[PDB]
Order: structure tokens, then C-alpha cells, then sequence
């Protein structure tokens, strides 16, 4: 059977993963097509409860890894080998067996939903709440999956897949539409001007990027330009209506609100999508009392494991003040007046945010899964109907109740917000994102946020923005630029490099934490269509402190550390081989930064050395063996971060020694060749090209962007 509790012990493929299983904790694998290869747990107790506790088993010097809300809106990453140091609020578990991995998904269930959290004793404890009084229950099959496998992301994925195909209540990444802005640069208002924004530094801001040749086609007007009031120390904001404030209006026409901004960007600056910021409920306050949308004041719900790990949530503005929740009978009403109006000025989609408030939000009406699940129910409609590119990014959001009914959404934030004032922040972000992206991968493109172009960390925040797999922008204040930097990331139409994949650590790096056990760099994958790419990070001397509940830095024995890439680091690497069955894994490896290209065979390690806060890029191309002698690998676009991502096609020509590409973008253009060619054609006219005869480098320009919706320059290669 595979997984399965025999005596009080949970066995996976003949191993012992948990010890002391409680006899009340039972399991099942059947389902509509019933064989589940892994199984599905729950647990009967006696009284009818609102919340429930029980342990699972005993865990003992077994790896995992953990994401663990740290705040009720965002997760970060956990190692260890004992159950006690699994935490408080722990939505996704990864169990190494020493070759064997198993994933533990704390799911929704009817009304309830569960999570983790540890014990001293080492017991994995499934915790099960409704987040109402009224809403109570004694019996559950369905509130934890386990599944195991060889290959960890696949164990995950299918995991997943399973638990979709019961609940059928979300979609996985792979099914849903991303909009549009994901393949080009953006920026957004929010660190340029906070609250304070105004249309006018919406347009400057556009100008400044634009006029250095990066130029965003897609704007984020964040926090700040809707209409909000204090109630008539620090007081909370409440949406008074659904158009937009002052600043936004035309200073000439007051009767032209938002649409001014939306035409400046589009029409004088062209810009292709213009998103908005808004509250799950409106603004941080909610919307004011009244009767319109059926608003009434509701005061959030502490819960035991967000609590325990944020204890400041417990004397919030938004906890002590309270908000005007939107009836869930007018929700969709709120939704679709605010987004019809929005739509027909022009708006193309809405970052959506504070998500997870609504957990703490369902004592009347239901509880906290079906409080979300009826909003998002709501949201998703309105976004469909006026959104259509599928606009709508999830923020704050990092709740199992929100995921599990992510049915159309595409893109959700990663992690807590870029904070370009704190040094503390910086490594942890890489972190963050890397450890989340693992599971929020699953169901959504991961937007591993702003940051910016102008700062100490810059090029550690950009490089990994462009291995993410996600939407890429900066939040500069219009003129703090770093247009070397940007050419990076951003080619003269504003389009992008966008990797395939959720950027995610290695295998190698699942269950080592590269924050603070002091000794291993972060290593991300990613996949183009023809290459792989892999960046390394020191992001040591950092993490949230399970004592002090916050971020701080902590002590590291060395600045610096060597650790070592393999082409296989790259976990799918083989999907980038034009022909796999005879590959041998040998890849062409280019050190983006170094701008050195290395022949690294099949397990050869090379050492890599970084000191905290300092990354390289790896562009990882599968070398193809035409006849004994003449091997080769393309590049791509080696003056930016995801070279391999320029790469659209890709074909090989034993029989005449050639190589034929499609190649976006413009800059130089690198590939590996084991010989001098003898021609380099674009096309059909020869260029110029350098060949490093040692590296086997070779080098030429692509000189202007592809002529004219033919979107690609056409390579040959004759070797
Ligand atoms: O107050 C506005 C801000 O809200 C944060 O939750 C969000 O992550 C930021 O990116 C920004 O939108």
C-alpha cells in the first residue's frame, strides 16, 4: 500500500516517518478514480468544536522543510529534524527519508481549515479550526494529505493534483491564464511615493523610465489614490467610495477622474496595462458603514499559531479599530461597481491585498474558509467580467483558505514587501521567495515583488527577479535609475527574459537553510525553452528569530562561502536538450557576471564562492554532439541576467554541420561551439562574430530589436 498507518507508526515505503499515531487518527485512499497512491488523514473526536487539535505522530531525525506563516498575511522558511522544531502555523511540510520525500498538506475541509504546528514532545500536531463559535464539528477525513515519492517538486505536484481532483475547488498553475504584464517590465508607485502619489508622479515616473530606454508597459498605481476617511493613537482609513481621490482627477476637469491617468499612460506614454491597488475589503479599514454595500464593523479574530508567532497582530490598528466589512450578500455588488468603473476608464487589472483579514473575519457568517471562499467567489467574477486578461494579483495572501479556492487567479506576491530602508530584509527576501515559491508555485506564478535599480542590493534583487519565472518591475522614485542595470533585465520594447518555471531552490538546497545554518549558499533553478539557468546567493546572517517573533540579523562564523553547481542543479535540465534519450548531460555553463563560459560534464561540480548579499547568474545550456569534435550550446542575450530566455528555437543539422535559431531581443549574443564557425548568418546576411578559441565563445551583435512584429531574428550557424 505505500503509505499507510500500521500498528501506532506511519510507514512510507518501508520507513518510519512518524511513531505514536493516536488511534483516533484515521486515514483513507479512496476517491472518485480510487487507487491514491498516498493518503488522505483526519481524525474523530468527541464534542462537537470550533477548534480542534490532534497529533499525527512523533517525528525524529527526519529532515524537513517547512513554510510557516511568520504573520498572518506571509510565509518564510523553517529547517530541522525534530517535530518541536516544526512551527506554529506550518501550511506546507517536507519529509526527507535517507532518496525518498514526503509532503505533508495541511488542507481545507467543509468548513474548517488546518495547519501544522510542532510540540515539545516532537508530535506533529494538525491543527483544525473554523474561525467561528457556531460553526463546530467531531469528525474529519480529508484535512491533511500525504503523499510520497523520489523526485521532491514531482511528489509535491502530484500531491497537489490529488488533492485538486478531491476538492475541486482551485486550479494549479499550469491551467490558469497569467495576464498579460507578466512578459514586460513594470513599474509600481508604491516605495516611489507611498500614500502620497498623485497622477502626476505616475506620469513622471513612466517619463524618467521610458526616456533611459527601459521603458514599463505596465503600471501599478499602488496605495493611495482612492477616496478614504478616518472615522469622524494613529487612526485607520476607510473606503468612503469606490472612485478615485483628488489626486487623480483632472487639475482642470473634475469630472474626469482616473480615466486622465490611464489615457497619459497608455496613449502619451504606451504603456500597455494599467493595474490598481486595492483591499480585499475595500482599504485597510474596510468601507464605512452603511447601507450601499451592507458594511457593518467587525473587529478580527486572534488565532492561537498567527498570534504565537506575531504577537504585535494582537494590538493592530486593524485588530483594535476594526472594519467596515462588505455584506457577503453585496460583496460581488462592491466588486463589480468598483471594477466596472475602473474597467471603463481604462484599467486593466488590480493588485488585490490584506487577503488573509477575512480569517479573522467570519464569526457571523459562516467561518474563515467560507468568509474567503465567498469573497474570492465574488472577486474572481467581477475580475473575469471587467479584468478579462485575467488582472488580479494576490498580496498578502499566503493562507491555505485563499489557496485552496484559487480557481482563476494567476500571479500571487511571493513573500513580504521589498523594504529598501532595512538591511535586514534583503537576504531574507531572496530566501523567502525561494521557500515559498516550492508550494505557492503550485497554484499561482509567484511575483517575487518590486525593488530597486538604485540601492546597495540592487543587482542581488534584480538578478533574482529575473530567475523568478515572474512579473518583473522596479518601485524607483522617478530619476533614481540604474539604466546598466535595468538593460539587464529589459529590452528597448520593454519586454522581457521570463523564465518558465516558479524559480525554486535546489534539491541540494531543500532542506539545508542557506539563512542560518552558516554554512551553504542558496542555489535557484529555473527553465527557458533551450537552456537552464541557476543563480547563487549568500543570503546567511539573517531570518526571523523564533525567540525575538521578528526579523533580525544573527551571527555567521564566516563572511564567505563556497559551495558548487552541477548542470544537474538544474532540476529539469533535460527538457532544454533538442535531444534527450542521447544526451550524456554535459552542459555549457555561463557565469553571467564573470562573463566566462565553462564545459562542465555530467557531475562535474565547479566551486562557487560568494560573501553575504553578493549572487552570481548561471545560464546552463545542454550541449549537443553533432559528429565527434563539433559540440555546441547556445547562450543568449549574455549581457542580461536570464540570457536563456532569448532563445524561441532552436535546431541542430549534423548532416550540415549547422545550427538554426530563433532568437527576441537584441544585444550580444553568446553560444558555445567546440570549433571556429565559419559563418555566422542573421537573416541571410553574414555578421561579424569573436570566437574565444579556450572557452569556445562565440560572440556577435544583434544589433536592433527584430524588424516589425517578425518577431525573431533568424540564426544560422555553420560550423
Ligand atoms: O500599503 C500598500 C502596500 O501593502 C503591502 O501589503 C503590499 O505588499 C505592498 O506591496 C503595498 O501594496
Amino acid at each position: 500500500p505505500a503509505v499507510r498507518i500500521s500498528d501506532g507508526n506511519l510507514i512510507i515505503k518501508n520507513r518510519t516517518i512518524l511513531t505514536g499515531v493516536p488511534d483516533n487518527v484515521i486515514t483513507t485512499s479512496a476517491s472518485e478514480a480510487g487507487p491514491v497512491e498516498g493518503v488522505f488523514v483526519g481524525a474523530v473526536f468527541n464534542k462537537e468544536e470550533s477548534k480542534h487539535i490532534v497529533p499525527i505522530g512523533t517525528l525524529r531525525n527526519s529532515r524537513f522543510m517547512s513554510c510557516f506563516r511568520f504573520k498572518l498575511w506571509w510565509m518564510a522558511q523553517r529547517m530541522g529534524e525534530m517535530g518541536r522544531d516544526i512551527p506554529y502555523e506550518t501550511q506546507f511540510l517536507l519529509v526527507e527519508s535517507n532518496k525518498v520525500y514526503t509532503v505533508f498538506l495541511p488542507l481545507i475541509e467543509g468548513s474548517f481549515r488546518s495547519c501544522l504546528q510542532g510540540n515539545v514532545n516532537d508530535e506533529v500536531e494538525l491543527c483544525l479550526e473554523s474561525g467561528d463559535v457556531d460553526t463546530k464539528r467531531s469528525s474529519f477525513t480529508h484535512s491533511l494529505y500525504i503523499h510520497a515519492g523520489t523526485d521532491p517538486f514531482q511528489t509535491i505536484t502530484d500531491a497537489i493534483r490529488t488533492v485538486k481532483l478531491h476538492l475541486n475547488s482551485f486550479r494549479q498553475r499550469h491551467e490558469k491564464k497569467l495576464p498579460g504584464i507578466v512578459d514586460y517590465f513594470g513599474w509600481c508607485t508604491w516605495d516611489a511615493f507611498y500614500q502620497e502619489v498623485t497622477q502626476e508622479g505616475v506620469e513622471a515616473g513612466l517619463k524618467s523610465l521610458a526616456a533611459g530606454g527601459t521603458p514599463p508597459k505596465f503600471v501599478i498605481i499602488d496605495d493611495g489614490w482612492q477616496s478614504v476617511e478616518r472615522d469622524a493613537e494613529s487612526p485607520i482609513f476607510r473606503l468612503t467610495g469606490i472612485k478615485e481621490n483628488e489626486k487623480f482627477k483632472k487639475k482642470d476637469d473634475p469630472n474626469v477622474g482616473i480615466k486622465n491617468i490611464v489615457k497619459i499612460a497608455k496613449e502619451k506614454h504606451g504603456l500597455r496595462y494599467v493595474y490598481v491597488w486595492h483591499a480585499i475589503t475595500g482599504y485597510w479599514g474596510g468601507v464605512r458603514p452603511g447601507e450601499e454595500y451592507g458594511s457593518v464593523m467587525k473587529y478580527p479574530n486572534m488565532s492561537k499559531g498567527v498570534v504565537e508567532n506575531d504577537p504585535t497582530w494582537k494590538t493592530d490598528v486593524m485588530t483594535l479599530q476594526g472594519l467596515g466589512l462588505v455584506s457577503p450578500k453585496k460583496v460581488y455588488k462592491f466588486y463589480n461597481e468598483l471594477h466596472s468603473y475602473l474597467a471603463d476608464a481604462g484599467v486593466d487589472g488590480v493588485k488585490v491585498d490584506v487577503q488573509c483579514v477575512l480569517e479573522t473575519l467570519g464569526g457571523g457568517l459562516g467561518g474563515r474558509v467560507e468568509l474567503t471562499r465567498q469573497f474570492h467567489q465574488a472577486l474572481d467574477s467581477s475580475v473575469a467580467k471587467n479584468f478579462p486578461d485575467n488582472g488580479c494579483i494576490a498580496c498578502m495572501s499566503h493562507n491555505t483558505d485563499a489557496l485552496y479556492c484559487s480557481k482563476q487567479a494567476a500571479v500571487i506576491r511571493a513573500s513580504d514587501d521589498f523594504y529598501p530602508r532595512d538591511p535586514v530584509s534583503h537576504t531574507i527576501h531572496i530566501a523567502s521567495v525561494a521557500y515559498n515559491s516550492v508550494f505557492l508555485g503550485e497554484f499561482m506564478q509567484p511575483d517575487w515583488d518590486m525593488f530597486h535599480s538604485v540601492h546597495p542590493a540592487a543587482e542581488y534583487h534584480a538578478s533574482a527577479r529575473a530567475i523568478s519565472g515572474g512579473p518583473l518591475y522596479v518601485s524607483d522614485s522617478p530619476g533614481k535609475h540604474n539604466f546598466e542595470l535595468l538593460r539587464k533585465l529589459v529590452l528597448p520594447d520593454g519586454s522581457i527574459l521570463r523564465a518558465r518555471l516558479p524559480g525554486r531552490p535546489t534539491r541540494d538546497c531543500l532542506f539545508a537553510d542557506p539563512a542560518r545554518d552558516g554554512v551553504s549558499l542558496l542555489k535557484i533553478w529555473n527553465m527557458n525553452k533551450y537552456t537552464g539557468v541557476l543563480g547563487v546567493y549568500n543570503c546567511q546572517g539573517a531570518a526571523w528569530s523564533s525567540t525575538e517573533r521578528k526579523n533580525i540579523f544573527h551571527q555567521t562564523k564566516t563572511d564567505s562561502l563556497t559551495g558548487s553547481i552541477r548542470g544537474r542543479d538544474v532540476h529539469s535540465i533535460s527538457e532544454a536538450s533538442t535531444d534527450p534519450t542521447t544526451w550524456n548531460g554535459d552542459c555549457a555553463v555561463y557565469s553571467q557576471s564573470r562573463g566566462e563560459l565553462i564545459v562542465m560534464p555530467y557531475n562535474v561540480s565547479l566551486p562557487v564562492s560568494l560573501k553575504i548579499r553578493e549572487h552570481e547568474i548561471f545560464t546552463v545550456s545542454p550541449i549537443s554532439h553533432l559528429v565527434d569534435g563539433v559540440s555546441f550550446a547556445p547562450i543568449g542575450l549574455v549581457n542580461m541576467y536570464n540570457s536563456g530566455g532569448a532563445i524561441e528555437g532552436l535546431r541542430y543539422e549534423a548532416e550540415k554541420m549547422k545550427v538554426v535559431m530563433e532568437v527576441k531581443g537584441c544585444g550580444k549574443f553568446g553560444s558555445y561551439s567546440s570549433v571556429k564557425p565559419k559563418r555566422c548568418v542573421v537573416e541571410s546576411n553574414e555578421i561579424a562574430f569573436e570566437y574565444d578559441s579556450s572557452s569556445g565563445l562565440v560572440t556577435f551583435e544583434l544589433d536592433k530589436m527584430p524588424i516589425e512584429n517578425k518577431r525573431f531574428h533568424l540564426i544560422q550557424v555553420e560550423l
